[PDB]
């Protein structure tokens, strides 16, 4: 046998709009007990993965029956922003989440943070967070 030491490492429902969000939260025991935190995010806006999925899906405009984009967008149908903190609660995280730019059957950001001030490590214990949120759209063309 081998081992070695075990080691010391809300629904909202925004109008098409600008928005905001708050995050401090204690499940942040990934180093030394729940301390402090390792170096801050000051209010990461998340809308990058909508915009970079909204655009060229509708920016294919070949033949799109070939599917160029063969994998299933099943785990698209949500956002799943990512902030990866460097090496008590969750200091800072913000996220406006801007509606103003988004598609009209999509539910969520289960948006996971890799919690760890652990340096390459490759161990980071990564903590996911939800939203579950809803859309109400204001206006069409």
């Amino acid at each position: 046998s081998n081992p070695v030491e075990e080691e010391a490492e809300k629904m909202t429902r925004n109008s098409w709009m600008m928005l905001d969000g708050t995050k401090t939260d204690f499940h942040i025991t990934v180093r030394n007990k729940s301390l402090s935190c390792a170096i801050n995010h000051i209010k990461i806006i998340p809308m990058n993965n909508i915009e970079q999925m909204l655009k060229p899906d509708y920016w294919k405009k070949m033949p799109p029956d070939d599917l160029y984009i063969m994998e299933k967008q099943l785990d698209w149908l949500s956002k799943s922003c990512v902030r990866i903190i460097k090496l008590i609660t969750f200091d800072l995280e913000l996220d406006n989440t801007a509606v103003p730019f988004n598609f009209t059957g999509f539910d969520l950001l289960i948006e996971y943070g890799m919690s760890a001030t652990d340096e390459s490590c490759i161990y980071l214990k990564k903590l996911s967070i939800p939203y579950e949120v809803t859309l109400r759209r204001t206006i069409e063309v």
